[PDB]
């Protein structure tokens, strides 16, 4: 389980991962500072307004951590946490527990609530425009700010991904199954999708809400908001995370490496990152695309595909 988390990028710029260690990384390749945070990180590090740096950690605590990577203030659990925290419209931060709980944590650290489910919670919340939380695991719930479920919608036997939410409230996941479900804001199907395929990734969205998701076997799916396929890309290697949506709508994602591939369907380059797979790409305000490797490699890339630089922990 000791492996990379995916990158994140704070306002600033600085680019955070958790691995050993929580990294902070400059924009221009060099180490900022590093965080013990117990032992191994592989979630998403969050990054609030105030710059304060939110990591979960399979030590089951969620740490604040200050810019200058001095510790806040941390937050107990009794399990593990492979659930990455997200920030709400108001500063609360959410994490989903091996305990079976969602957490809503304030931004001293005290706990606001916990909603309970009876089922590990693996993946990110997220947060709708009017401060509802959602999160899947073994069914969609949505939760209102102050912890009570709004509804649940129930997607069949098996694990279903971090939900997307559209402009319009749509939520999008998918499950294990190869389904890609649009629930409505108030809880009923709009419709779904089906692929015969293992699903692992989350759905993304972008251009012109095109929904995005890859399956186990290597296809990048682009659906359109009807529910019908817009087109499928075909890789020969595993795709496991979500992809990443750039300004210009070209897709990113990683899997044996980087690809980038544009709106109409047609690769516009591919990154060679490593031996080992790569973990969701992180988009920079300037263009530049960040990758980690699962043995602790960070990728900077520039918008053409060639490398801008690499760190190693």
């Amino acid at each position: 389980d000791a492996i990379t988390s995916a990158a994140s990028i704070g306002k600033d710029g600085t680019i955070y991962f958790g691995s050993d260690k929580v990294y902070a990384i400059n924009p221009d390749g060099t180490e900022k500072w590093n965080f013990y945070a117990g032992y191994w990180t592989v979630t998403r590090p969050a990054i609030s307004e105030d710059g304060t740096i939110y990591v979960t950690s399979l030590d089951g605590h969620l740490y604040a951590i200050n810019p200058d990577g001095t510790e806040k203030w941390r937050f107990k659990t009794e399990k593990r946490i492979e659930s990455s925290p997200v920030i709400g419209n108001t500063d609360t931060i959410y994490f989903g527990s091996y305990d079976g709980h969602l957490y809503a944590i304030n931004p001293d650290g005290t706990e606001k609530w916990r909603f309970k489910t009876n089922d590990a919670i693996t993946s990110a919340a997220s947060i709708g425009k009017d401060g509802t939380i959602y999160f899947g695991s073994d069914k969609v719930y949505a939760i209102n700010p102050d912890g009570t479920e709004k509804w649940n919608f129930y997607a069949g036997y098996w694990t279903v991904t971090r939900p997307a939410i559209s402009e319009d409230g749509t939520i999008y996941v998918t499950s294990l199954d190869g389904h890609l479900y649009a629930i409505n804001p108030d809880g009923t199907e709009k419709w779904r999708f089906k692929t015969e395929k293992r699903i692992e990734s989350s759905p993304v969205i972008g251009n012109t809400d095109t929904i995005y998701f890859g399956s186990y076997d290597g296809h990048l799916y682009a659906i359109n908001p009807d529910g019908t396929e817009k087109w499928r890309f075909k890789t020969n290697d595993a795709i496991t995370s979500a992809a990443s949506i750039g300004k210009d709508g070209t897709i990113y994602f990683g899997s044996d490496k980087v690809y980038a591939i544009n709106p109409d369907g047609t690769e516009k380059w591919n990154f060679y990152a490593g031996y080992w797979t790569v973990t969701r790409p992180a988009i920079s305000e300037d263009g530049t695309i960040y990758v980690t490797s699962l043995d602790g490699h960070l990728y900077a890339i520039n918008p053409d595909g060639t490398e801008k630089w690499r760190f190693k922990t």
